[PDB]
């Protein structure tokens, strides 16, 4: 996924006509990028109109900026359909108009604000629309899953955290990127260094600046709390600058979420072993998560 200038793009089958997509109003606006909501004509089902998400440059960006999207695109059918990784529908990349990434509407928007918005409709055991226990292990057994299948693939995120997952009709929750559709540089969760998400990061990433799928696994640790606190933010009060690194450097980590059950916050500290290699694999969370969803229900 870094040497994707070789991926191909089949036109025949996934070029999408202009004429057929409809733009409606902004989901997500960044420096260079955004994320606007539309309705397209038959893109997966004969003569079917339905709403999906269109990623796209804005005023400010460049041909590098075309360049990344064209890239996230080939990555994309690379990678190709699973249920918990945000599906590509198809693609305007022909000239005489801006660089289109069409991929599924997802109702609920990101799962960090959603979460919160549940703080008041949450209960451990079951209320019609109530948030459970099960719901979250749920949640995160999806995103390992989704995970899994992505490593398998021979990629890696970079950016994983609750506001990079999306939340669907029937629980189904989906990885994806904003990528240039996020304000970086307004966003708290970016700290100035390039802008990076420190909080997530593991240790590696930040000192040596080595991206694997390992240090996806610590980051999937963070998520995991971002779900057991309902979409609180990482390292409460605690403020990211050059002397939070160290203590992560030595072994210091988040309390327990109030909303974590034993077994699930231990999850938490595997996914934040200082070696990388003695963190689980996905593979591991997958069976491990399909477990606990089991001794809930
Ligand atoms: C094109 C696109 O648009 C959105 C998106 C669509 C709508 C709203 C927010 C984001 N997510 C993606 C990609 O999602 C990915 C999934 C796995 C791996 C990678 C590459 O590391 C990317």
């Amino acid at each position: 996924d870094e040497h994707c200038e070789r991926l191909p793009y089949d036109a025949s089958k996934w070029e999408f006509p202009r004429d057929r997509l409809k733009l409606g109003k902004p989901l997500g606006r960044g420096a260079f990028g955004q994320v606007i909501e539309a309705d397209a004509f038959g893109i997966d089902k004969t003569a079917t109109c339905r709403t999906v998400a269109v990623k796209m440059l804005k005023e400010g960006a460049t041909h590098s900026e075309h360049r990344a999207l064209m890239s996230e695109l080939k990555i994309l059918i690379h990678i190709g359909h699973h249920l918990n990784v945000v599906n590509l529908l198809g693609a305007c990349t022909k000239p005489g108009g801006p660089l289109m990434v069409i991929v599924e509407f997802c109702k609920f928007g990101n799962l960090s604000t959603y979460l919160r918005s549940k703080r008041n409709e949450f209960v451990p055991y079951k209320y019609k629309d109530f948030l459970t226990l099960e719901h979250l292990i749920c949640y995160s057994f999806q995103v390992a899953k989704g995970m899994e299948f992505l490593a398998s693939r021979k990629c890696i995120h970079r950016d994983l955290a609750a506001r990079n997952i999306l939340l669907s009709e029937k629980n189904v929750v989906k990885i994806c990127d904003f990528g240039l559709a996020r304000d970086i540089y307004k966003d708290p969760d970016y700290v100035r260094k390039a802008r990076l998400p420190l909080k997530w990061m593991a240790p590696e990433t930040i000192f040596d600046r080595v991206y694997t799928i390992q240090s996806d696994v610590w980051s999937f640790g963070v998520l995991l709390w971002e779900i057991f606190s309902l979409g609180a933010s990482p390292y409460p009060g605690v403020k990211i600058d050059e002397e939070f690194c160290r203590r992560l450097k030595e072994g210091t980590r988040m309390r327990a979420p109030d909303y974590t059950t034993p077994e699930m916050y231990q999850t938490m500290l595997d996914c934040w072993h200082g070696e990388p290699s003695q963190r689980p694999t996905f593979s591991e969370l997958v069976e491990h998560l399909g477990n606990l969803l089991q001794a809930n229900a």
